[PDB]
């Protein structure tokens, strides 16, 4: 089997990207935030708390004729934004572009934090990471990846972000239109329970390429680009009047400036992020100072090839006995 969806950033600087998902009988269509960096298929629902939901869409377990309490479970999570949900488990039909899975967990949201509430066009998450990582206790859950794997033509799944546009989501084939050249493959570990690769480098607009390497996820989840702090100094040094800003939280610069872009390595190839992919736009609405989209891991433990880094590429996430990571221009 196959599925294929299309992906939607969520507003003008493309902060997220929702994907329509179907769950239960008949169907409930949920637009989900597909994230590579989390294992939890989670979802405001008709449990969750009246005031912290503001306009999303529910899941109403109750109206689905294949939904089942999973007797004794229950779900938290903690994001690396302080973003939080919790709840209980249903077990229900769970269809993606076409590709069906039965008896997935769906993760019913009692509570949510602020950011969520405040977010009305994220209805959940649909965690893509590895199943290790999922929060159901005192039974572990699979993860929709995981439970599609064995009936799928091929055990991988794509991601192809677009800039300031739709992209796509497949699962079981490689769509050899969607990208130009060759799929550079790359080590993954799985120890930290992410798709964690180690990039070879990076290059500044058209300075000389470092070779260096730089352990990290790949990450659809998280909206930017963050790696070491002297990668990006490298990077802001080569944008005038950028500077970092411990009162806005990081790096931002001058909106008037034109951007370089930015190169990273997998193996032997090179992936370019055009200037524009790293403006994120004014700090506060009318200011002439933007928010930059390269950030600095050095608070976070783990560098983070989030949206603006993925969204320049075709993204293979080979789910094989040992999985690893593809990476295409396009």
């Amino acid at each position: 089997s196959t599925g294929s969806a299309t992906t939607t950033p969520i507003d003008s600087l493309d902060d997220a990207y929702i994907t329509p998902v179907q769950i239960g009988t008949p169907a409930q269509t949920l637009n989900l935030d597909f994230d590579t960096g989390s294992s939890d298929l989670w979802v405001f629902s008709s449990e969750t708390t009246a005031s912290e939901v503001d306009g999303q869409t529910i899941y109403t377990p109750s109206k689905s004729t294949t939904a089942k309490l999973l007797s004794g479970a229950t779900w938290s999570i903690s994001y690396g934004d302080g973003s939080s949900s919790s709840g209980d488990v249903y077990t229900d039909t769970v269809s993606v572009g076409g590709l069906t899975v039965t008896g997935q967990a769906v993760e019913s949201a009692k509570k949510v934090s602020s950011s969520f509430t405040e977010d009305s066009t994220i209805d959940g998450l649909l965690g893509l990471a590895f199943s290790t990582l999922n929060t159901v206790s005192p039974t572990q859950q699979k993860t929709f990846f995981d439970n599609a794997k064995a009936s799928l033509d091929s055990p991988v799944f794509t991601a192809d972000l677009g800039y300031h546009a739709p992209g796509t989501y497949n699962f079981g084939f490689i769509d050899t239109t969607a990208y130009t050249g060759s799929i550079t493959y790359t080590a993954v570990s799985t120890k930290q329970g992410f798709w964690e690769w180690t990039s070879t480098g990076y290059a500044v607009g058209s300075g000389t390429f470092k070779s260096t390497s730089i352990d990290g996820i790949a990450d659809t989840g998280t909206t930017l680009l963050y790696l070491p702090a002297t990668v990006v100094s490298a990077y802001w040094a080569q944008v005038s009047g950028a500077k970092s800003s411990s009162s806005v939280g990081g790096y931002v610069f001058p909106c008037s400036a034109t951007l370089p872009s930015f190169t990273f390595g997998v193996g032997s190839a090179r992936i370019v992020i055009p200037g524009d992919y790293i403006d994120f736009g004014p700090i506060s609405t009318g200011s002439s100072s933007c928010f930059g989209g390269i950030q600095s891991s050095a608070g976070i433990g783990i560098n983070i090839f989030g949206d603006v880094a993925l969204k320049a590429a075709f993204v293979v996430f080979n789910g094989a006995t040992t999985p690893t990571l593809g990476f295409a221009s396009k």
